[PDB]
């Protein structure tokens, strides 16, 4: 039997709310850091090279014990330039159940993990709230934070300040463009790097004590958007370790220390160490794309 | 944006010609056995166990250059059940989603015709099918067609099945009531049996005959026995997936000779004067090379 399809529409109508996406994300993290106590089975991802034409696919392949759920991720790059559609199988008989769009997925999952990793890691007295990048992860992140979050004031830093210019007028709250990533950081205590800089942009000199910094992007072992100071100072979660020491160039090039995973952190596991300086390096893993795939196809197949 | 969803049907009718689909299995092979100048990029095969279910979900991605074609065949094990992506290289667009079932059944039997048209002996007039699934009519279908044999025999665990086989078949079939009298004087075997034991045994085979060893797709089952795994020359799609998945292989000890592809390219002889058993795996490549045929068809 043929399987439904599902276009991002039908995925963005049946994710409207996030308050439905984050305890299921919340789940799946402290689960998956439980590791063989914990029912995730989430193999590294396989990347096939198409040289000939700049261009990279990825396979993400997970199944959750805990919901009792079979996907597999398929996402293209090429030099939207991110294309990504999530399978969702029947795990009781291998039947496959749906394909879905997996750019809305993408976008809202990323931005639910960062949200979740600040709840417990911003200081105490978190007035202002600082986002690197115009894309479309500022977007969805701008969307889940000031609805979860009650800030006193958003800023935003761009490469181009034309496109941070026009994110502040398309988007409901008010929001500060400013000059450069110094100004933008400069007293900030939530910051949301979502930037395509290669090399370190955000400096740990500029960084106030105690901020939260959610690191979103640079997911290449060469690219780097934080420096050694800021790095090496705060106290480091991530979402997977194994994924952060092959992928990210944030923690490799600094040597940065690990202190947890987040879904440790939420499993108690590990402490919340808000007070302190403290960086969420965010890189993405399979079960959260299951997660979200889940809730949109229970959704979608029965309201 | 939406892609194309094929059935089974549909794929089967776009899928009839086995002679279209020889040729570029051929160069696949080749291209693959070649190395990284082939310009095949296929990683190893990732395996999700979903043990609540004693199931498996099994991930296998594939990049052609000289075909220029990309897709990713996901299986679930469980009654194998497959579907095949397919992709646009140039763009990252995913063009198609469809049925992996049909195009598995017409790949490994026009894969083993190949082996088939190298290794089998001179004078090769048995043909011998041991199983009656899904596989063994693929492999009919093909070898008739492909080649000319004066005889056909078959046997199945159950005979219902065999007879039923050779009823529904286009041509005569000998039904036989065990293994050793079905492979007796046969130039050509197919094993495509549920036998997780060793079924035929060297002692048996006719010296110089061609096996084509499809079943066994796990490192603890056989089909064949150590005398004729150990005796005959072997030839295998992938020499990596066959020292990792072949239970004939790793339970035997044997070597392995050759990849098909080597023969292919002019890198390894066919001796097909000896015993030959071709070990089939199946490549994510060789999907990708019949799912290109199916979406270009079907496209036009
Ligand atoms: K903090
Ligand atoms: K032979």
């Amino acid at each position: 039997r043929a399987p439904a399809f599902l276009s991002a529409e039908e995925v963005q109508d049946h994710l409207r709310s996030s308050s439905l996406l984050i305890p299921p994300l919340e789940a799946a993290l402290a689960n998956f850091s439980k590791g063989p106590d914990g029912g995730v089975m989430q193999p590294v991802r396989t990347v096939v090279p198409v040289a000939k034409h700049r261009g990279f696919l990825g396979v993400m392949p997970a199944y959750s014990a805990a919901e009792d759920a079979l996907t597999t991720k398929l996402v293209t790059f090429y030099e939207p330039s991110h294309q990504a559609s999530v399978l969702l199988f029947d795990p009781s008989n291998g039947s496959l159940l749906a394909v879905m769009d997996g750019n809305v997925i993408t976008a809202k999952r990323t931005a639910a993990v960062s949200a979740i990793a600040t709840k417990l890691l911003k200081p105490p007295g978190s007035d202002v709230l600082c986002i690197l990048g115009a894309g479309v992860q500022a977007y969805s992140h701008y969307e889940i934070f000031t609805e979860q979050f009650s800030f006193k004031e958003v800023r935003m830093w761009n490469r181009t300040r034309e496109n941070a210019e026009k994110f502040a007028s398309t988007v409901q709250g008010d929001v500060r463009v400013c000059s450069s990533v110094q100004e933008a950081v400069t007293g900030a205590d939530v910051i949301i790097t979502v930037t395509m800089a290669t090399e370190p942009i955000l400096f740990g000199e500029w960084v106030k004590p105690g901020a939260h910094i959610n690191a979103v992007g640079a997911s290449r072992p060469d690219w780097r958007e934080l420096d050694d100071e800021l790095m090496r100072q705060a106290v480091l979660y991530v979402d997977s370790r194994e994924a952060a020491l092959k992928e990210s160039g944030d923690v490799l090039l600094s040597g940065a220390d690990i202190f947890a995973e987040l879904g440790e952190v939420i499993s108690g596991a590990k402490p919340a160490h808000c007070e302190k300086t403290t960086v969420f390096k965010s890189l993405g893993m399979a079960v959260e794309d299951l997660v979200a795939a889940k809730l949109v196809y229970d959704s979608w197949s029965s309201g």
